[PDB]
C-alpha cells in the first residue's frame, strides 16, 4: 500500500509518470530523480525543479511543442507547487500539485519507479 | 550550420529528440544531459550512458512498457554504440547510433536543445 510520506524519501532513478489535469485531459512523461533534483518531460513540455524541504517545492513547466496541447491548457511557462509529502511504496507514488497561485488549475500525478541511475 | 565536433561537447541541458530507425519505423523522446551523464526516455523505453572518451559510447536502452512497439522490434534490452563525433550546433545535433553487435539495426536522432538545467 501506499502511505504519506516526504518525497525527498524517494529512491533516486528513472519514473514513469502519468497524469490528469482538472480540465481532465491526460498525458504521460519520464521523470528523472538524482539527488534533489527533478528533471523530465513528456512529447511537449520539460519539468525541472529541486526537493525542498524547508521551502515551497518549485517544479518550472517548460513547453517546447505548442503543436501539442498543455493537459493544463496554459500556453507558456509555468510552476507546479509540489507537495511536501506524497502517498508512497517503495516503487510507486501519487501526489496532487497545482499551479502556484491557482490551486483550481491542477494535475494529479502517479509516478513508477523504473530502474537505478548508472 | 552543422559542424563536426565531439558529442561529449554538448551543453548540459534537457533536449527533445525524434528518431528514425533502419526499419522506418519513428519515436519521439527526451533526453537529459548532466556531466558525462546522458538519461532519457519515450513512452516505452528509458536510455542512461556515459560519455566516454577513452571507450566507446554506450547507451543502455531498457524497455518498460511492451504494450507498446520498439522502433527496433527487439523485445527485450540492447545496447546502442553512440558515435564519439555528430553533427552540430550550439542547439542542435543529428547522430546515427547502430546497436551493438549489429550495424543494420540502427536509429538516426535529430536532438534539439531546450534548457540547461538547475
Amino acid at each position: 500500500g501506499l502511505v504519506p510520506r516526504g518525497s525527498m524519501i524517494m529512491k533516486d532513478g528513472i519514473y514513469s509518470i502519468i497524469f490528469i489535469s482538472n480540465e481532465d485531459s491526460c498525458g504521460e512523461g519520464i521523470l528523472i530523480k538524482n539527488g534533489n533534483m527533478i528533471t523530465g518531460g513528456d512529447i511537449a513540455s520539460v519539468y525541472q525543479g529541486v526537493l525542498s524541504e524547508d521551502e515551497d517545492i518549485i517544479l518550472h513547466v517548460h513547453r517546447y511543442n505548442y503543436e501539442i496541447p498543455s493537459v493544463l491548457n496554459i500556453e507558456q511557462d509555468y510552476q507546479l507547487v509540489i507537495p511536501k509529502k506524497v502517498l508512497s511504496n517503495d516503487n510507486n507514488l501519487t501526489l496532487h500539485c497545482h499551479v502556484r497561485g491557482n490551486e483550481k488549475l491542477f494535475v494529479d500525478v502517479y509516478a513508477k519507479f523504473i530502474e537505478p541511475l548508472v
